[PDB]
């Protein structure tokens, strides 16, 4: 089990121009955000990282983000892996928490796919290996008895060979029942709305990813029909409907076989019964036969 | 105009090979009044509309969209509309051969089909600028298109944007047709009526402006507005802002020029005809834009 | 328009930011000079105009530009006496010459628009020589391109209405060899314009002192002993010529560039055989 | 790792036998380099690039064939050309690639086939990403030796792509049998010595050819040698503005300035004063 390296806050501070809030694009630090705090890019023992300053940007306590601070670590201490993003220290000693990780530079799947900044769309051929590489990610996680329980696109990095590495640990466990429901709706099983704790709900959300993949659709458009990427399943299900219509046009490279294998898997892993999805080394296997 | 056999056609298009360019055929797109496709004549890649009545139009309205097209192309040349080479007329079929454009339709570079990258900011607004001076050429020289659609505004090499498509276009007092022909999510409410004016050529390139600001199509059925014109009514009515619909597949789209070209897109929707500006004010509005 | 405009030197100084140097690349209004004088590029009554700030030159251009007024001649619509200045219609893309060379960023011109310049280069200076003028000094920097790449004419201060003068005047690389012993007739425009056909062919210029043959020219000779071929010089920045028409238009500049004029065609011959290349 | 091994037969469907006719009037040839043609083609719906490897000695072109396949096996990255698979049955050598849209930096730089000149912007981001794909090569320990514009690859969003790894060497060594284009090579190169130094050298070059739009070489051209423009703007007798690509409009001086700055350091004669490959991607990133 790993031991971190302590950085000091004030070290952290310098390397991120004092966590400069200006998004990277314009000339600042800041990368991005999720539910947990804001990410910023450094530049530490001469190295490009991404900071994480914790920050309860989510209906969650300071005592609930600190506990969460600690899981983290706890999670990364234990599970290395091609597809796991990699801690590199921590820092506890100043003004805020923060988490200092190996750099990404095609930051999320969800920025990717939404091509956001400009940047050029992923081809089937690497929505593949990306499918393929999050799946690997999952199934050590699940190997080594651990639930991820938010498993969304904005949590699977790209690296510079735009490799899958899943992200946001401070939620993850290692079927119960909790009083406390957390995660995005627009990617959770019915099971885990309701308060339980499985690794076949984090099939469910993987589910949703793939359905992002094949279509590049967000998983939930307020101004949508349907507002739930999820809800195409029964379009398709009941006929009105088939994954041509959906799949994504900013691709030259697709073909209707392997589409149609991998709308497949993520129709398995979207089963509402958690007992009938396939558990993530079936995924993995289906998805290896998919290329 | 070179005039070319027909079975000369069917082999520079390989037969009009039904697959698309992307994957090693010939189809490049769909229109209402045919399908285009690639071929290369005596070294020269080209495009070869093979007329369809693919709308609800007759055949003899598709033979005099064909005689129309070759009318306004042999009248009208200006580097931002598409130039004809040739065409086809022998036996039942027509066929019309162009200089090949290598980047395609405006629409499908703003939804980026086929994996193209996304225009920037300073892009969008050199083709925007381009359109107007295209539509200016034809307004001059007293020709409506009566067609102005994203579809139609297609892009060289360099992303020059060309007009293209001038079967329905007519010679210019607001005169009624009958036949009630177009692409209803870019028409003017006169347009609709079977009004033919160039005022309605201003409101279609309104719509076209939304889509550049936006990278949403002018219609779109699963989504609320259906109609991409709708949004600015929900800007007027203050429930949305301009920033609010900006394409996020850029990051070089300053808030100043952004609202400039806004507001040109704006002045081109006014719902009265005689209200909107004519295309030389939109000309002068986009080159103060920039 | 239907009028030449007389514009005061304030209005002309005004309309090109005080006469800015920069080129417009840049944000100035410089675009152009060599010669005779500097063309700027300014904006009068919401159109844009071109201003060449330069006596002689300047009363027989005006005088010829007014006589000579067709399509494929630039068009000459006002001056200033009260520096002299010349106001003509703006070319939108330029000259030939920085089009061939892509000045600016701007992409390869076609073989299909290089028949057509061709075409309407030789339709201006048959224009010329139908109405008993000798231009002096055809090249590719005198031929500018309009908004739809049509091919006009320019620089009318030489031009003359077999004799021989004491001043020898034009641009060498393009000077037929009479023209550079002082002779003055129209087979020297022929032999001039086709030096522009190889530069159209090629993309190369007709001097250039960082290469070797210096002399575009020289490439009939290296061609005709055998020693290269056509397709060795032809402009790589082309993906639609083809061999057919290319040697159809070399066969064109070749006959231009007989070095006895009383061989080379005239130019309403040189337009028939452009006519038939297409 | 996991290539996909074809047979010739299948090479053969997916390039039309091969087609020599080039890809400009529908045929499938792409064009040469020392060490085989590449064509266009298509598996499935995937565009691809085929290089079909011609001669050097048949056992060195396998030994590169060998190399080729070791460094793509150990080496992915944004900025590398990406290989999908091999045929090595019968006496045929075949590599399949993804496919790069917009072919060779030298190709663009020259505007073959009329494609328009690249902007002063895009140069940027293109001297950046081939920089980028340098330095992952040389932090996994190997020597490119063949760094040159012809081998610097464009997707259809201008991003570099490092190409051509049969050459490529695990990490001063000297050899015997001298490899490389002498336009590009640093002088120690010439001499027959071994070191990712001369990589650097090799991107001077590079970094030239994207300020002047110049070939590296060019026999019809005074000077012939594009690196020798180094000495005639530190003896003076030129400047940067007089080299400056003129078929660029957005080019402007304090970045064109820093590009020639980081040009002059990678060409440094000695080659221990050269900066290493992350002081030019520093420098790079700098200069934007
Ligand atoms: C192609 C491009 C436009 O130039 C590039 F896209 C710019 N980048 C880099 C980047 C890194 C990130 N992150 C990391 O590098 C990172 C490393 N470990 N890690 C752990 C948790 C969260 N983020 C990270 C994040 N994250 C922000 C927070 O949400 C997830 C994405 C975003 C971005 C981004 O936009
Ligand atoms: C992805 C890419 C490599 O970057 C590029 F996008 C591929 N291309 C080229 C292209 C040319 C077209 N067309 C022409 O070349 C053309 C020339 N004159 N003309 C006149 C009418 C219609 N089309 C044309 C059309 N049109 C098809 C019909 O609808 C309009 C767009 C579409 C495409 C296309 O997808
Ligand atoms: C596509 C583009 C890059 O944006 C464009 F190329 C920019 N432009 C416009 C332009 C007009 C010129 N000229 C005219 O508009 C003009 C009109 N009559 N006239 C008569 C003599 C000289 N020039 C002219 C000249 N000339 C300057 C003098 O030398 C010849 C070229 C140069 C340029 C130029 O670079
Ligand atoms: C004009 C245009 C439409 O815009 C475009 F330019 C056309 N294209 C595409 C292209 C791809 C290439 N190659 C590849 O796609 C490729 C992929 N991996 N790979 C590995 C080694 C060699 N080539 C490749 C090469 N290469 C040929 C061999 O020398 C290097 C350039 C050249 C070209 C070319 O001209």
């Amino acid at each position: 089990d790993t031991r971190f390296h302590s950085f000091s806050f004030y070290e952290l501070k310098n390397v991120t121009n004092n966590f400069d809030e200006r998004p990277i694009s314009v000339g600042g630090n800041k990368m991005g955000e999720g539910g947990f705090g804001v990410v910023y890019k450094g530049y530490v023992n001469n190295t490009t990282v991404a900071v994480k300053k914790l920050a309860a940007m989510v209906d969650i306590t300071t005592e609930e983000l600190k506990q969460q601070f600690d899981q983290e670590i706890k999670v990364m201490a234990k599970c290395q892996h091609e597809n796991l993003v990699e801690l590199l220290g921590f820092s506890s000693d100043g003004d805020d928490l923060c988490l200092v990780y190996v750099y990404m530079p095609n930051g999320s799947l969800l920025d990717r796919l939404s091509c956001l900044d400009g940047t050029p769309p992923l081809s089937w051929h690497m929505r593949c290996k990306i499918a393929q590489g999050a799946a690997n990610g999952i199934n050590f996680l699940h190997e080594n008895h651990h639930i991820h329980r938010d498993i969304k696109s904005a949590n699977i990095l790209l690296d510079e060979a735009f490799t899958a590495k899943i992200s946001d640990f401070g939620l993850a466990r290692a079927t119960v029942m909790t009083s406390r429901i957390v995660g995005t709706t627009a990617y959770m099983a019915p099971e885990a709305l309701r308060g339980e704790i499985t690794p076949k709900s984090d099939i469910y959300s993987f589910g949703v990813v793939l359905l992002e993949i094949i279509t590049g659709l967000p998983a939930v458009d307020e101004h949508r029909e349907p507002q739930l990427l999820l809800d195409i399943k029964e379009e398709i299900e009941d006929e009105e409907k088939t994954i041509e219509d959906y799949i994504d046009k900013k691709m030259n490279d697709a073909d209707s076989t392997s589409v149609e294998a991998m709308y497949s898997v993520a129709s398995q892993c979207l089963h509402e019964k958690k007992n009938k999805r396939p558990d993530i080394k079936k995924v993995q296997q289906l998805l290896q036969e998919m290329t």
